[PDB]
């Protein structure tokens, strides 16, 4: 349980600018780009009503707002309700929303009432930006370097599969990283025995978890996983092409994928 904190969402607007510059830059294509190619939708100014959610560790200083930000930035007709809970959910049916974004301590969804669809943060924000690293444009091969298969790395990993390249999979958990393996046939990498990537995608809730030994000049790194993945100093040195951001990316992956 990696839970958002109210400081990782400070300047949200600016982060999810930034994030979508990078992935631009990566792959030509912006965030809804991105989204296109994996959905086939654009946005159309649906109504959307996001819900502060009590349960559990509670409401999320920024939380909501940033939801707020995020979907109008994606073009969404979006809104934050007073209530909280099924007060809200309430609140939000009755003031006419179209989709309904809320999240407990274990499920971030996003609910389409007009065609019923329903999205999980968890794979949409694997996929995503498992999407993202596939589609560099500057890659020699389809090699890839995932570190982390738990609820985002395992998606992510599966889309890479299904997109027919060499996955490289690392977790710490060794019956997590058999399992991916039996169950995706992924490559298992060992750290001791290491190679440059110039794609990576990292879904851990661990700082440096990507050795200076797997990196190469301007390789990938398309990461949800917070805190970073990578140092600084390692960044700089290598002029890693960083995709990285709270939570907009999953949030756009989770919004088109039901439109
Ligand atoms: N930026 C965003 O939009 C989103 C970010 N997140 C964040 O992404 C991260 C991953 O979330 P989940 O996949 O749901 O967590 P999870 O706990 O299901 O999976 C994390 C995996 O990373 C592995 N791991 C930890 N340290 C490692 C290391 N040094 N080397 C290799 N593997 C290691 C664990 O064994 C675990 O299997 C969390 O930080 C979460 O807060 C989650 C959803 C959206
Ligand atoms: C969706 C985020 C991305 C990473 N971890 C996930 C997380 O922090 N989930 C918990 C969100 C709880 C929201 C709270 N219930 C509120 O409504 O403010
Ligand atoms: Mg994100
Ligand atoms: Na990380």
């Amino acid at each position: 349980m990696a839970l958002l904190t109210p400081d990782d969402l400070i300047n949200i607007n600016m982060q999810l600018q930034k994030a979508d510059s990078a992935v631009q830059e990566v792959t030509g294509l912006d965030i809804k780009g991105i989204c296109k190619a994996l959905y086939g939708t654009f946005s159309s100014s649906e109504k959307v009503g996001i819900v502060p959610v009590t349960s559990g560790n509670g409401i999320i200083g920024n939380f909501s707002a940033s939801l707020h930000a995020i979907t109008q930035y994606f073009g969404f007709d979006s809104f934050v309700t007073d209530m909280p809970d099924v007060s809200g959910y309430y609140e939000a049916v009755q003031n006419g929303a179209e989709i309904i974004l809320m999240a407990d301590d274990r499920t971030f969804l996003a609910h389409n009432l007009k065609n019923g669809k329903m999205a999980n943060n968890q794979p949409c924000t694997g996929i995503i930006y498992a999407e993202i690293a596939s589609r560099y444009l500057k890659a020699d091969s389809k090699d890839v370097l995932v570190v982390g298969l738990g609820k985002v790395g395992f998606p992510g990993a599966e889309h890479l599969v299904q997109k027919d390249f060499r996955v490289y999979g690392y977790d710490a958990d060794e019956t997590l990283l058999e399992r991916a393996t039996s169950n995706l046939g992924i490559i298992p990498f060992d750290p001791a025995n290491p190679k440059k990537f110039s794609i990576i995608f990292e879904a851990t809730p661990c700082a440096n978890t990507i050795p200076e030994a797997v990196l190469s000049e301007n390789c990938v790194l398309s990461t949800p996983g917070i805190p970073c993945a990578i140092s600084e100093e390692l960044r700089d040195k290598y002029e890693v092409q960083l995709i990285a951001e709270p939570l907009g990316i999953g949030t756009a992956s989770m919004l088109y994928s039901v439109l």
